[PDB]
């Protein structure tokens, strides 16, 4: 029943041009199909396929299918009557009730009857009636979604029907494509006859099934709110122009299946247009028989160049070549394929000559005649889509290409031509209509970039698709714009992907930068469910008319495959973009709070995240959403204030670093604060490196005990723009320490559809193996008991000790996380116990150490006013007392030595007295710079000497050459007594010597032997003598005989008694 083709093509043209809801659409379904097909026409739908697969549907199932289709027709006709009555009078309670009732009956029948059109074992011969019923079902379900509330269905019922509709779109599409593939696969594939049958089944099922199924997604009214116009880009092939009757003639004289399929059918390709056909004429001498012996095809791409074929067949010259530049669509071929039988003598059979002797090609304005016209009419196989006009206007298909097949042997010569055709709905330009959703298959481009493949479509897309296995350029496509070029458009893709990807669209340059979500697992087959839609893009304008679109895939910042079917283009003003942006902002803000009452903030929502959401709200439209924007703005500010209230850090935005000695932040002085950058919309801190590890860059604060709760976990969190050698500590019972290296991220390079830098260089807030790749950090600490007397608190410390270290950070918070349970609780109990036990042990040790140090310091002085040294106090005794003071432990924190520990006060008391002793010692000494704390000043030097530091508080003279001498002239009181005292060490052999003398004699000396640039001694010897000058000047001379001599100090003291 070839009337099924005529019906199908007429319906398809209706779906192309008139895909709109309402009475008009339903009346169309009646006028084209359901009101004019009766039982004998349904029978013909089945016969067409039964005849090809050579199997009749079993009678029980066959009769049932036809009776069911009659029932559907009757019930749909009644539904359309009720719908029309309702449409003309929609507030009438009786028309509303009736349309609901008729809808329910028909929906119920389709649910019950669709299984009867896919009986196991007869899916293929039932497939064209299945597609009819499927199409009808999606149509009436769509009606219930769009109109159901107005009819009087509930919102619940409407949303449930929507869910059913979109599930059925996939189910029905899949059945159509799968069953198509099954039918082809089940056929024999050896002979020419097998091939004829196969290609017939492929063509007929394309026209009566696949072409209809291609429209099923358009019934999703939420995806297609505005009228869509579809295009079928697939190529179909008419029967070979070869005269053959299988009843009479041997298939042995015709090309085999594999030769036909490999020779006659094109591999997947970009959509093309027949430009020029050049035909070569050969002959067969006996009987003077001319025929089409070969040809060359020139084709064009939309907005690109020409494509040339090699010679098909032979470049024969028995008549001149005929070259036809059609300059228009060929809608009809009238062809003359002949069989000529040349007699041979008994008992040889006749020679069989098969060839094309003539073809007339018709365009709407011209005809082109290759030799002569024949009676094989393309219109028989590919009839008009509209019979209300002549074929030159109403044609369904245009000629695309021609291939050539041949077989020769004994005694025969077979040549033939095969024509391919494209459907009328595949337009010869890619035109954008502002009143439509414009559907443009990527196969309608003009350039496939390197590494992109055109592949056979899965069956439900109406044509072929594009694939890439890695990131790269897909296609370039030309578009014509049927509007002023200042109108704004939005675009989306229908795609399938086993990876998350990013797609860029260039016009004219980066117009769209769109994320593509994974739609399927690695390995999964391409079913209807795997094809999804993106959101519509940001608006853009075309730069010219026509314009060129380039599509490229890029890394989200290689896995699986990316397929793209089509791009869809809508006028921006036909959408509600500002409202869509508002609704997303609303969800983001709502997610901040614990509940819908919005009284409390979620613990796991970060301060930094709140700042990010505020940018969403701030980027909303002032033009359309001002009241709603203001209200959302209030909520996000409330969320921020809640973040501020739970933050236990003082001065979280760095307004008062070093303002107070005992509170808020303390920091080293080369830290800087800036008001914000690309990453931060708050004050943030830059920590530089340091030239010396003993003077680290630091920033710290104490959290007071009063702010803490017992048996509770706290977290420090924040955001790091970049860092190297950043150390973070949290300290209570012990120190928790991490080193955080965060590489920088890019902002300028990433190909920008929107700029990251604005006017005046302000940030645009509206623009999108051991390394700590995450910019977020979190560190927790567990509090056991609390005790305000002890006031342990928690120390927060950031430190950098390296030259090249650095950090930029902000959005710091310190917050309560959760109560402790289980092992965490047990652990903090053990940690607090251990901390107490160690503190007790430290106290006992400290009592002993302190008393020893104090007694040793006190002994340096005459009394407890600490204003006068004992005469017998020498420098070595001061250093020895000092060594006892430094035995005190935990005077400062090991993690950062500027922070006092528990024993700071007693260390500082005693150290202070040490420093008093040094100061008094200097004041008493009649020798200038006798302790070498000022280097060599006030000494006369001959030869090479050095002054060096030693722990803790010492400077020493080193004499490494015996020819070196150090001297000073000293004014003294004649007739008074003086003590000379030297603290020194002799390294190696020889003696060290300190000489004192007057202008004339009175020589005395102190000598040092080792026997009882430089690593310094652990201990020194002290010696003294009494000296009695007669004049008012002495010389003090330091030297040695050999080796090295190290002198801590020389003192000359007046005996005040
Ligand atoms: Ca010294
Ligand atoms: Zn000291």
């Amino acid at each position: 029943g070839n009337s099924s083709i005529d019906i199908s093509l007429s319906l398809v043209q209706f779906l192309v041009s008139n895909f709109v809801p309402g009475g008009g659409f339903l009346v169309g379904l009646i006028d084209f199909v359901w009101g004019i097909v009766g039982p004998s026409q349904w029978d013909a739908f089945l016969v067409q396929i039964e005849q090809l697969i050579n199997e009749r549907i079993a009678e029980f199932a066959r009769n049932a299918a036809i009776a069911n289709l009659e029932g559907l027709g009757n019930n749909f006709n009644i539904y359309v009557e009720a719908f029309k009555e309702w449409e003309e009078d929609p507030n009438n309670p009786a028309t509303r009730t009736r349309v609901i009732d008729r809808f329910r009956i028909l929906d119920g029948l389709l649910e019950r009857d669709i299984p009867s059109f896919r009986i196991s074992g007869f899916e293929v011969p039932l497939l064209s009636v299945y597609a009819q019923a499927a199409n009808l079902h999606l149509a009436i379900l769509r009606d219930s979604v769009i109109f159901g509330e107005r009819w009087g269905l509930t919102t619940i019922n409407v949303n449930e029907n929507y869910n059913r509709l979109i599930r059925h779109i996939d189910e029905y599409a899949d059945h159509c494509a799968n069953t198509y593939n099954r039918g082809l696969n089940n056929l024999p594939k050896s002979t020419y006859q097998d091939w004829i049958t196969y290609n017939r089944l492929r063509r007929d099922l394309t026209l009566t099934v696949l072409d209809i199924a291609a429209f099923f997604p358009n019934y999703d009214n939420r995806r297609y709110p505005i009228q869509p116009v579809g295009q079928l880009t697939r190529e179909v092939y008419t029967d070979p122009l070869i005269n053959f009757n299988p009843q009479l003639q041997s298939v042995a004289q015709l090309p085999t299946f594999n030769v036909m399929e490999s020779s006659a059918i094109r591999n997947p390709h970009l959509f093309d247009i027949l430009n020029n056909l050049t035909i070569f004429t050969d002959w067969f001498s006996v009987g003077r028989n001319f025929y089409w012996g070969g040809h060359r095809v020139i084709s064009s791409l939309i907005g690109g160049g020409n494509i040339t074929s090699p010679i098909y067949g032979r470049e024969a010259n028995q008549e001149p070549p005929r070259s036809f530049t059609f300059n228009g669509p060929v809608f009809r071929t009238l062809s003359n394929p002949t069989l000529r039988l040349l007699q041979q003598p008994w008992p040889a059979p006749p020679f069989n000559l098969r060839g094309v002797e003539g073809v007339e090609f018709s365009t709407p304005t011209n005809s082109f005649t290759y030799r002569g016209r024949g009676t094989v009419d393309s219109l028989t196989e590919l009839p008009p889509e509209d019979n209300s006009v002549p074929p030159r206007e109403g044609y369904s298909h245009r000629l695309c290409h021609a291939t050539f097949v041949q077989r020769s042997g004994t005694p025969f010569l077979t040549t033939g031509v095969v024509f391919s055709w494209t459907h009328r709905s595949a337009t010869l330009t890619n035109t954008i209509d502002p009143e439509r959703i414009n559907q443009i298959p990527l196969v309608k481009g003009f350039r496939v970039w390197g590494g992109t493949s055109v592949i056979t479509g899965p069956g439900f897309t109406g044509g072929d698709i594009l694939r890439r296995n890695t990131f790269g350029d897909f296609v370039s496509l030309q578009v014509n714009i049927n509007s002023p070029i200042t109108q704004r458009y939005r675009l989306r893709f229908r795609y399938a992907s086993s990876r998350d990807a990013r797609v860029i669209v260039l016009t004219g340059q980066v117009s769209v930068n769109m994320p593509l979500q994974k739609t399927m697992e690695i390995g999964e087959n391409l079913t209807s469910r795997t094809f999804r839609y993106t959101d519509f893009s940001n608006p853009f304008s075309f730069r010219a008319n026509p314009d060129i679109i380039g599509i490229s895939e890029q890394p989200l910042f290689s896995s699986g495959e990316l397929y793209i079917d089509k791009i869809e283009i809508i006028l921006a003003d036909a959408t509600f973009e500002a409202e869509s942006d508002l609704e997303r902002a609303q969800k983001a803000v709502n997610a901040l709070f614990t509940s819908s009452n919005q009284i409390g903030l979620k613990t796991d929502v970060t301060d930094y995240h709140i700042d990010q959401v505020s940018n969403l709200v701030d980027c909303l439209s002032d033009e359309f959403c001002l009241d709603e924007k203001r209200e959302l703005s209030e909520k996000v500010k409330h969320a921020k204030r809640l973040s501020d209230e739970r933050n236990l850090l003082q001065d979280p935005n760095f307004r008062g670093i070093n303002r107070q000695p005992d509170r808020g932040w303390r920091g080293s002085t080369d830290i800087t604060i800036q008001g914000g950058d690309d990453v931060f919309k708050e004050n943030y801190v830059t920590l530089p490196g340091t030239v010396d590890e003993c003077y680290p860059t630091y920033l710290y604060q104490k959290i007071d005990e009063s702010k803490l709760k017992a048996y509770t976990r706290y977290e420090l969190r924040g955001y790091i723009e970049d860092s190297q050698d950043l150390e973070i500590y949290l300290i209570r019972y012990n120190a928790k320490h991490e080193i955080v290296n965060v590489p920088g991220t890019g902002s300028l390079w990433p190909l920008s559809a929107q700029s990251p830098i604005g006017k005046c260089g302000e940030p645009n807030r509206c623009a999108p193996k051991c390394a700590h790749h995450s910019h977020h950090f979190t560190l927790d600490i567990d509090v056991g008991c609390t005790d305000l007397n002890e006031d342990l608190g928690v120390w927060v410390i950031f430190k950098i000790k390296t030259q090249d270290g650095h950090a930029r950070l902000g959005n710091l918070e310190f917050l309560e996380e959760k109560p402790l349970l289980g092992e965490a609780l047990a652990r903090v109990k053990r940690a607090e116990k251990k901390w107490r036990d160690k503190r007790e042990k430290l106290q006992l040790e400290t009592n002993i150490v302190y008393k020893e140090a104090k007694e040793s310091v006190d002994a340096l002085f005459v009394n407890s006013q600490y204003d006068r040294l004992q005469v017998d106090t020498n420098i070595a005794m001061i250093h020895a007392a000092d060594k006892r003071v430094h035995r005190i432990r935990e005077a400062y924190l090991p993690e950062l030595s500027v922070i006092p520990g528990v024993n700071a006060a007693i260390f500082e008391e005693l150290e202070g007295r040490i420093f008093t002793a040094y100061s008094l010692y200097d004041a008493r000494n009649v020798i200038k710079n006798g302790d070498f704390n000022n280097g060599l000043l006030c000494w006369n030097v001959k030869g090479h000497v050095d002054v060096e530091e030693q722990n803790n508080h010492r400077s020493v003279l080193v004499i490494p050459e015996w020819e070196a001498e150090v001297s000073q002239e000293v004014r003294v009181c004649p007739g008074r007594g003086y003590i000379l005292r030297v603290t020194a060490y002799k390294e190696g052999y020889g003696e060290g010597c300190v000489t004192i003398h007057e202008i004339e004699d009175n020589t005395d000396e102190l000598k040092f032997s080792n026997c009882v640039y430089t690593p310094l001694p652990a201990g020194y010897v002290t010696k003294d003598l009494e000296y009695f000058p007669e004049t008012d000047k002495v010389w003090i001379e330091i030297g040695e005989t050999e080796g090295t001599f190290i002198v801590d100090s020389v003192e000359l003291l007046l005996m005040e008694e």
